[PDB]
């Protein structure tokens, strides 16, 4: 299988990763870049909201900038009024953290001929389900079925471990996560330093949990999944240097 | 169940159980105290004579935690001095070929390790990695060793492939993709990739000190494999890894 990227096409033979850039409270932020994409970083991910929809100016400044070291940008906003002024600009795959309910965001990723990112979350987010890995699995294929009939060329699908979830849901979907990748579509998982790697590890501080992040996305990997959205990326390219030769 | 007999009690195999490494070579009670805050289950203990008075000192202090420890030495001397002062497990660095070794675990009544390892001497072994068949000629080297302890009066055997040990990367690579089928000897499997040449070549990491993520990663593949004993530097580390690898892959 091969991801799609608006001029480029990633193969997914091998984990590729999608370095993390938060811009949530400039010049400080594109070394950061190009340290990540020395450090092995597939595609660059970018993210302004955790606010009001100016938030252009946390992004676009930036993602111009890091569209200049020639690496793939993803951009993660749920105002269609910010991916559209990002992906005239070059961004290649809108991840919407919304699961794009937003038509005008569908409209838009198949109007530019890019690629969008369905993520899971609660309609509103209550963390509440008759069966999970079942709910998540239809919402998923259904929302993406969606995207692709309006245009979209193609479709990534995360199951958003930690929106509207807790630690039964979370280990659930990953413990059958064979099953969403299952659908055909490529599939994108972040479990880096999120409160599930804190409960599992015994880790405190975020800041501090890649070794539980690690061990979360190499199972991960080993249930088929071929994108993960991480902070560390050296980490996880080492991580992944043993484990694609073993596996 | 399946359990490590480690002298005086067993110890359960339900789960991963890790040898925290504390080198002595070229406080002590501090360093063993934080591993086993860390998550150690054992204190594996080596100053690979004057390797005496380098171990003995250390291994009495560190003993008085009320955790096992296990012992790495090649001499029988150092090995009987360390059992006599209580030491739980008998490490191996030359496969346990030495029949004093093999005499001293079972009169003391403790466990043995069985690493394999071509031939004995470290500065030759390289020029013996030329395994027809590793996977195969390591298997047989391994249940021969641990027939011949057992026979002896060893209480239990632990068998290690040796990873590092008279081994080209081929081999050791060989051997971690098909460890199940050591696992399979039936004896606990003990396994140690800690910063080892495998790692940093497979990782592309240099200094052996900064190759936690690798070891991690080829430590919860031997774990997925069947292994449920780990010989480890960073012990943290491999305790938060394996919190989350052992709640979801079980």
């Amino acid at each position: 299988r091969t991801l799609w990227l608006r001029d480029r096409a990633l193969d997914l033979d091998r984990v590729r990763l999608l370095g993390v850039l938060n811009l949530t409270p400039p010049e400080r932020a594109l070394e950061r870049a190009r340290e990540m994409v020395a450090e092995g970083a597939d595609i660059l991910d970018l993210g302004a909201e955790s606010p009001v929809e100016e938030e252009k100016r946390r992004l676009l400044p930036v993602l111009e900038a890091v569209l200049s070291l020639g690496v793939p940008v993803s951009v993660d906003t749920r105002k269609p009024e910010v991916a559209e002024e990002a992906l005239k600009l070059g961004a290649h795959l809108l991840n919407d953290v919304t699961g794009l309910r937003d038509e005008r965001m569908v409209a838009l990723a198949a109007r530019h001929g890019v690629a969008a990112v369905v993520m899971h979350m609660p309609v509103p987010a209550h963390a509440r389900y008759r069966d999970v890995v079942a709910e998540v699995k239809a919402f998923l294929e259904a929302q993406a079925r969606r995207a692709l009939s309006a245009g979209v060329p193609q479709v990534v699908l995360d199951p958003g471990f930690g929106f509207g979830k807790l630690l039964e849901h979370n280990l659930a979907l990953l413990r059958r996560l064979d099953e969403i990748v299952a659908l055909g579509h490529p599939v994108l998982v972040g479990l880096s330093r999120k409160r599930t790697i804190g409960e599992l590890s015994g880790v405190e501080d975020p800041a501090q949990r890649v070794h539980g992040s690690v061990a979360a996305h190499l199972f991960a990997v080993m249930k088929g999944v071929r994108l993960l959205r991480v902070h560390d990326v050296r980490a996880h390219r080492e991580a992944l240097g043993v484990w694609e030769a073993l596996y």
